[PDB]
């Protein structure tokens, strides 16, 4: 038969694998999408998927009656150290429904008002650290952003202080996480994954796993020393039952959820803050306008929940940064039944289809011709944006459970940053997106001149 | 009645050296003083000195008309990396008078009121660090005190942020300083100092010196980026003239003073704070009384200058810690002319005599029979203390120029510590005084339970 979809160059038994022989496979796939079109087939030894890049097809892919969430190989390999976490379970397994019903109350607006204080604590830590630098000292943006987001997720969801700011080096948990992610990404490119030559790598992987487990233990132990304090994730994990089955999460599942949320609740958020600061220093008029909104809204020494909710331009800037470079850049789906996507591409039952979020966010037929320009004003009227054209947090019931958490924290931190400092791109930094499955700017450095605004104690 | 001076066992060409083959030489000399008496002679290859331990002889040694400050071998070896600092120059030389007249205004009571804000800044940093610990986490006392004192001396005297709290490891300057000081202390005890086996050590020494110089440069550079701000010691060093000779300090002398003050204004102070906290956790009733006085006086979120000056019991505790274990434990003097010490020991022109401060502070004929007891109340009436019986900061013109600085900083920090926390000796720590020329407790760890008292803000301009 005649195929209906384009497909890039195959290399024999290696299929399309040699096309991802880079450190930036997501950007390589973005280039392939630029070449072939909205949808194209991609074959690797043992698996076949179809990459979607246009709103026309993705709005049908998000129809939960026709497609459901699939665990692409990256997630299946993350399961080795995250277990059956909330993000690594099929939508139809008991683990997902149980954990979802148990953990969803932890992200209500009341829990947001609760986490606000600790978020402000870590934000104050970051601002003070930047204030206490000497002259002619720069800021390693990604590093301090990871410090802040890790401390925040820890303190807010587990009442545990990582104290990343009291370390001149990255936290060991962060380093082990990055090593594990790099190992997963490399394992995805191995023709013969059971080759003995990879044994060394595998061994190192286990060491990283050890680190993770150790941290979990301490967190659990620390709880037993303090007790139930905030209505955090840990309280609901330990003392929480399913309103349907009446069962609480077992101990192994609790450990899995702990590692999963620790990893998820800080890496992508770090990427978001770094990208936002990059675009702000690269568009001076937007920088000035957001600084004006920050100085206008944030009037108290410490910002309040309502003040963060009134930072509309900060939210628009964050959403535009999410648009241009979604930190979690893709998600996979499978067809529940045979269907015809877009009325032009037939799909069988169980076929794999992956959404290339940056190319969806660059669909000119929906966004315009200025897709590559950082213009947050395009989020002025939220209803003017067509359906399913902006999907940085997933879709449907399997969407990011901490979307409100992440947006609130990032808004607060960026507001305080632009209130208390004025930033300078002292190097003319050329963007370089490093990939550990997720995207993050590497080498981004700026200088900050304090606006000398007092930061009191509350 | 001319007596013959005692002397411990001699070992041939090594003289009394084999008695000091320890890492705690000051404590060994204290034991020798307990055995032999008020005065005893001590010979090392190439040098001879006489150790004094009684108020009767030390009050004559502090007679500036008969004796002047001598640079003992420890200071001559410190000069290798501190240069001709204020503490390392003879009293009669032009360098000391010039540098003294230039730098003395930096320690007036007005300059203290100025430094108070930055002191409170670093103190808030320390308290915040301790509040943010998890349960079942102990406190490395000496490490955090060194953090605080280094950050404070930097911020106050050079407007430079070391940010010792943003490092889980000791600052590299502190590590190089401790290694150089241990090298001086060990070099003073080496039978064969030119033996090839020690060559490596010497090499390491030089590397440390590099570090020092590098830091100095940064400080200078940082000033040129900011300008004359807090009118610190650096302002007086660079833009300061002698009210007598009209000369400003040259550049090499400025670097020497920078390194000298950076080391002096924090090492001994770290030791003082560590010792005081030790004595407080080992005498719970004194701890409670000082905590109560702290809660009475410090009522604002951040303490003020007057509030620090109203903490008399904290000052008495600091002074008792200074008495029992003076962080700088000795100083040397030489006889201007031939004289008769105590009416019993003849001294020639230029003979060396060193004051053993801990034994002076343990002279029962002046302090009582409880010299070994931690009783700060003995500093209630300051006029009740006899003359020349308490010399933790030196004597005469060559006394500690930053004594007010050290006492104010230590009082403020200890007051805030005892206001915001309750301490627990969770290990029943057995005292161990580590010596790198200075004295400081090593291995001291405690736990802190917060009283959950709020802390205020600071502008940080
Ligand atoms: C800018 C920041 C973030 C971005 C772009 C992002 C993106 C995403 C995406 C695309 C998914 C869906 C993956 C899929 O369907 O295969 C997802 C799910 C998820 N996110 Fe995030 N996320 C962010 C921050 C966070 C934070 C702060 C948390 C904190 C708890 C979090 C926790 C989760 C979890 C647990 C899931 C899986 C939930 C489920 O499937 O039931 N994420 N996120
Ligand atoms: C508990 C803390 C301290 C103790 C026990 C202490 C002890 C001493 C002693 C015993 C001397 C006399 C040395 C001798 O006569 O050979 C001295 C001198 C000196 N100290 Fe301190 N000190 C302390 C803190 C400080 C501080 C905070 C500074 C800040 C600058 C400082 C700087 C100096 C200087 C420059 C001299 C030499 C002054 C001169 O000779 O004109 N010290 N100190």
């Amino acid at each position: 038969t005649i195929k209906e979809m384009p497909q890039p160059k195959t290399f024999g038994e290696l299929k399309n694998l040699p096309l991802l022989n880079t450190d930036k496979p997501v950007q390589a796939l973005m280039k392939i999408a630029d070449e072939l079109g909205e949808i194209f087939k991609f074959e690797m030894p043992g698996r076949v998927t179809r990459y979607l890049s246009s709103q026309r097809l993705i709005k049908e892919a998000c129809d939960e009656s026709r497609f459901d969430k699939n665990l692409h190989q990256a997630l299946k390999e993350i399961r080795d150290f995250c277990g059956d976490g909330l993000a690594l379970v099929w939508t139809h397994e008991k683990n997902w429904k149980k954990a979802h019903n148990i953990l969803l109350p932890s992200f209500s607006q009341q829990a947001m008002k609760g986490y606000h204080a600790m978020m402000v604590d870590i934000a104050v830590q970051l601002v003070q650290k930047w204030e206490r630098l000497n002259a002619d000292e720069h800021i390693e943006v990604a590093e301090d952003m990871t410090r802040l987001t890790l401390d925040t997720i820890g303190l807010c969801g587990f009442n545990y202080r990582f104290n990343s700011f009291y370390r001149d080096q990255p936290h060991p948990f962060v380093i082990s996480m990055v090593r594990a992610l790099d190992e997963v990404m490399n394992k995805l490119q191995r023709a013969n994954p059971d080759d003995p030559a990879y044994d060394e790598n595998k061994r190192q992987f286990q060491e990283d796993i050890k680190v993770f487990n150790d941290l979990v233990d301490k967190i659990i132990a620390d709880r037993k020393a303090r007790g139930e304090q905030s209505d955090c994730l840990l309280t609901q994990m330990l003392n929480g039952k399913d309103p349907e089955t009446g069962e609480p999460l077992d101990d192994g599942n609790i450990r899995d959820q702990i590692i999963t949320f620790l990893i998820a609740g800080h890496e992508t958020l770090s990427g978001l803050l770094s990208f936002a600061l990059y675009f702000l220093v690269k568009n001076p008029h937007v920088l000035q306008k957001v600084a004006e909104e920050a100085a206008r809204v944030l009037v108290d020494p410490v910002p309040s929940y309502k003040q963060v909710k009134q930072l509309k331009y900060v939210d628009m800037v964050l959403n535009e940064a999410l648009r241009l470079w979604p930190m979690s850049p893709a998600f996979s789906l499978y067809a529940k039944e045979d269907t015809v996507l877009g009325g032009e591409y037939p799909l069988e039952k169980g076929d794999e289809v992956m959404v290339l979020i940056p190319q969806l966010h660059r669909d000119k037929t929906v966004w315009g011709d200025d897709v590559e320009e950082f213009r947050p004003e395009r989020f002025e009227n939220p209803s003017a944006i067509p359906q399913h054209a902006f999907k940085p947090f997933g879709n449907g019931q399997r969407a990011c459970i901490g979307q409100q958490f992440a947006l609130h924290e990032a808004t607060l931190v960026l507001g305080m940053m632009l209130k208390h400092f004025d930033f300078e791109d002292h190097t003319n930094y050329e963007l370089d997106i490093k990939e550990h499955l997720t995207l993050k700017p590497e080498g981004f450095v700026v200088k900050a001149k304090s606006k000398k605004i007092p930061l009191g104690g509350i």
